[PDB]
């Protein structure tokens, strides 16, 4: 049972802030041609 064990581990840790890190990549674009 890997499908049942995968959903179980998702509740144990329960992510949240990791979602912010994702968007932090799009808005986190250094000045490649400005300063």
């Amino acid at each position: 049972a890997f499908r049942q064990a995968l959903q179980l581990a998702a509740s144990g840790l329960a992510g949240g802030s990791a979602a912010v890190l994702f968007s932090a990549v799009a808005v986190g674009k250094p000045r490649a041609g400005g300063d």
